[PDB]
């Protein structure tokens, strides 16, 4: 909903995201699902420079994506790596939300 809350819940700084650890905690409370982009966050604002009004944009370049998918078992995930391009929302040159991957 800003680029603060976008942050701590997309970004991270290492590809191995601890998921039943992090997915716990308050912020995600257990969701199904969660995709990090490992990157450092100048090259994922950069995807929003000039755009001022809500809109979705897909990423021109690739970005490394860390996915938490949940399993059989409540709040105990599979951790997922891959390459991809991503689809975010765009307010006042920053990502606000996450859309999702491949396609917006």
């Amino acid at each position: 909903q800003d680029w603060l809350t976008f942050q701590k819940k997309h970004i991270t700084n290492t590809r191995d995201v601890d998921c039943d650890n992090i997915l716990s905690t308050n912020l995600f409370h257990c969701k199904d699902k969660n995709t990090f982009i490992y990157s450092r966050p100048e090259p994922v604002k950069a995807i929003c420079k000039g755009i001022i009004a809500s809109k979705n944009v897909l990423t021109t370049s690739e970005f490394y994506l860390s996915d938490c998918n949940v399993t059989s078992r409540p709040c105990k995930y599979k951790l997922k790596k891959s390459t991809n391009k991503f689809c975010v929302t765009c307010e006042n040159q920053a990502p606000v939300h996450f859309v999702g991957v491949g396609s917006c």
